[PDB]
């Protein structure tokens, strides 16, 4: 997170490290003790057992619990686009949730939509400036201001990157804030009202000065809750 600062898993309990085999680090969110949810361009084409969950811990990859995937449910995402930017890993074992450094955060109401001029909490371990693309150690959050999507595509559309822009994402931070999503922020939690509003995308090929993309959960929470229901094939 860049123009954050340093947090503590108190704050965020329901934050996660996911640890995948050579490649990127991502963040994610406790749903429930079974189930975490983080970006699909974290864990799309990888084998569970190279994917790990790291929680309980204000540290990125040390001092809490690690626990391995069973499964991983992708819903249609589609990488040019980055449409449906989400996964849900099933844990190997139940994570031990303790009401303090280790808690599950609710799903918002249906199609839920953070308004613009409202604030998101975000909290992840990745870059903390634009020059890096090194992890973060600690745990930081900033509060991202929402952006109206409108105004956020007409931005992208300058570069002809509003394709990453449509209903199932909102926009926050940029400019306004200085505050941006970071290499390693992908699937960082969103969170307002104590519901998990979004979660972080990471577009590699985006500088900043644009607002931040996150997976708008509402749009999704159908499918969530198939996927948690059992009503889903893992990939
Ligand atoms: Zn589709
Ligand atoms: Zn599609
Ligand atoms: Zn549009
Ligand atoms: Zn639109
Ligand atoms: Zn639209
Ligand atoms: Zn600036
Ligand atoms: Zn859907
Ligand atoms: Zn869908």
């Amino acid at each position: 997170i860049i123009g954050g600062k340093k947090s503590d898993i108190t704050k965020e309990p329901w934050a996660v490290g996911v640890l995948v085999d050579e490649k990127p680090f991502c963040g994610g969110s406790i749903l429930t003790a079974n189930f975490v949810i983080t970006a699909a361009q974290c864990v799309d084409g990888t084998k569970p057992s190279d994917i790990s969950i790291h929680y309980g811990s204000s540290y990125r990859t040390t001092k809490g619990t690690s626990v391995m995937a069973k499964k991983i449910y992708i819903v249609r995402y589609h990488p040019l686009t980055m449409q449906n930017n989400y996964a849900v890993i099933e844990t190997e074992m139940p994570i031990k949730l303790d009401d303090k450094t280790t808690k599950k955060i609710e799903l918002p109401s249906l199609l839920y939509d953070p308004e613009p001029d409202t604030s998101v909490l975000v909290s992840g371990w990745g870059s903390t400036n634009f020059k890096s693309l090194e992890y973060s150690g600690d745990l930081m959050e900033a509060n991202f201001t929402v952006v109206d999507r409108k105004s956020c595509e007409e931005q992208y559309k300058q570069i002809e990157a509003d394709k990453y822009i449509y209903d199932g994402v909102f926009c926050a931070g940029g400019e306004y804030d200085e505050t941006y999503i970071g290499y390693g922020d992908a699937g960082d939690p969103a969170v307002q009202n104590g519901t998990l509003v979004g979660v972080a995308s990471y577009i590699s090929s985006m500088p900043s000065e644009f607002p931040s993309v996150f997976l708008r959960v509402g749009y999704y929470v159908l499918d969530i809750k198939d996927i948690i229901s059992g009503k889903v094939k893992p990939q």
